[PDB]
C-alpha cells in the first residue's frame, strides 16, 4: 500500500532526546521512494567536537547478520546449501548434536549458548579484554560449547551470536573464500555500497566516521572511546562497517527482491516469534509499529554504536538511524522511535 508521510519534527525530537540521555551524537536518514530526509544532532568525536553527519561511517554491529544471511541464501539458490541439512553435514564434528540444522542456526533456534554472555558480563573490562584480540571462528564456537545447549534443536528462539559465527564458518567452507570476499562479490559490489567494508581484524574505520563511545555500567561514569577494535569477537555476526545511505540501499534492495530468488526471500521471512511485536526470520527482524504496519531489517549493537536499519515490505521506504553510544538502554529505546516517526508519521 502507501505510507503516511515521514515526520521530520518527530525525528528531530527523537535525536534531541537521545542526546539528553547520553548519546554524543545521533542521526537518521530516510530514503522515501526517492525523496531523502536527513537529520543529525551532536558530535562524531566528543573530544575534538566534530559534528556528526549522515554521511559518517560507523560499525553496524548485528546488522551484519543480514549480510551473512544473504550470502547463505544465495548459496541455497546456487544449490550449494540446503537449509534443512545438519550443520555437521558441512562442518563435520563441529556441533555436539547432528540434528541442529542450518535453518535453526539462521533463525536463532539452535540452542547454542551465546559466548558474549561470558565475554561481556562487565561492559568496559570485557571490551578491554577483547578489543585487541583476534579469534578464529573455532575459538568462539568452542567458548560456546563449554556450556550446554539452552533448548532442543529448533524448539525456541534464543538470540545467540554463536549462530552467525557458525554462519561465517559455513560460508568459508562452502565457497573456499573468506567472508570478506563473499560480501564484496555478492553484495557490496553489485549494490555499489561504497561506504561498506569488512576489514577484520583491522581496527581502523576507513574514511570519515563517527567515533563510538561505550557507556560504563556504573551510573555517571566517564565514557570510553571504543571506536577502534578488531571486532574479532563477532566477525560474521557483527563486524561490517557502513553508512546510512548504504544500509538504506541494502535493505531496499533486499525487500524489493534484488538479492536472491523469490523463493529464498520467502524463506527469510518465515517469522519465529520474539515477543508480541517482533519476529525473527533468517538473519532478519520484523518489528510491528503502532500504526499497524510492519517493517523489516535489523538492529545492531557493537561497543559504542546502536543501529536501527529497517525497510517497508516493498523496500520503497528505508530508514537507518545511529546513535554513537551503547550500553545505555534509554538511548536504545529512544532511538527505536525513529521507526515510528519515519513510517507512521505525525500522530
Amino acid at each position: 500500500a502507501d505510507l503516511p508521510a515521514p515526520d521530520d519534527t518527530g525525528l528531530q525530537a527523537v535525536l534531541h532526546t537521545a542526546l539528553s540521555q547520553g548519546a554524543p551524537g545521533a542521526m537518521v536518514r530516510v530514503d522515501d521512494n526517492g525523496t531523502i530526509h536527513q537529520l543529525s544532532e551532536g558530535v562524531a568525536d566528543r573530544a575534538t567536537g566534530r559534528a556528526i553527519t549522515t554521511t559518517d561511517r560507523f560499525r553496524v554491529g548485528s546488522v551484519t547478520k543480514s549480510f551473512s544471511a544473504v550470502v547463505l541464501l544465495q548459496l541455497v539458490d546456487e544449490g550449494k546449501l540446503d537449509l534443512d541439512a545438519s550443520v555437521n553435514t558441512y562442518l563435520p564434528g563441529l556441533l555436539p548434536d547432528d540434528r541442529i540444522t542450518v535453518r535453526q542456526v539462521m533463525s536463532h533456534r539452535s540452542g547454542l549458548y551465546d559466548y558474549t554472555n561470558d565475554m561481556f558480563a562487565q561492559t568496559v573490562p570485557g571490551f578491554e579484554s577483547v578489543r585487541n584480540k583476534v579469534f578464529s571462528y573455532q575459538d568462539l564456537i568452542t567458548l560456546s560449547l563449554k556450556h550446554g545447549v539452552t533448548n532442543a534443536p529448533g524448539a525456541a528462539y534464543s538470540y545467540s551470536n554463536t549462530n552467525f559465527v557458525v554462519a561465517g564458518m559455513l560460508i568459508e567452507k562452502l565457497t573456499g573464500h573468506s567472508v570478506a570476499t563473499e560480501y564484496q562479490n555478492r553484495i557490496f559490489t553489485p549494490l555499489n555500497l561504497t561506504d561498506t567494508f569488512y576489514v577484520h581484524p583491522d581496527t581502523v574505520i576507513p574514511g570519515t566516521h563517527a567515533n563510538g563511545y561505550l557507556t560504563p555500567d556504573e551510573a555517571g561514569g566517564a565514557l570510553v572511546d571504543s571506536t577502534e577494535q578488531t571486532v574479532s569477537w563477532a566477525q560474521s555476526a557483527g563486524a561490517v562497517i557502513s553508512s546510512t545511505q548504504d544500509l538504506d540501499t541494502f535493505f531496499s534492495a533486499l525487500m524489493s527482491g534484488q538479492l536472491m530468488s523469490a523463493a529464498q526471500l520467502a524463506q527469510m521471512q518465515q517469522w519465529t516469534t520474539v515477543n508480541s511485536t517482533q519476529g525473527y526470520g533468517l538473519g532478519l527482524r520484523r518489528r510491528d509499529l503502532s500504526c499497524g504496519i510492519s517493517v523489516y531489517g535489523h538492529t545492531g549493537t557493537v561497543q559504542g554504536y546502536y543501529t536501527y536499519a529497517f525497510a517497508s515490505k516493498d523496500g520503497k521506504r528505508s530508514v537507518t538511524a545511529l546513535a554513537n553510544t551503547s550500553n545505555n538502554v534509554n538511548v536504545l529505546n529512544t532511538m527505536a522511535r525513529t521507526l515510528e516517526s519515519a513510517f507512521c508519521g505525525k500522530p
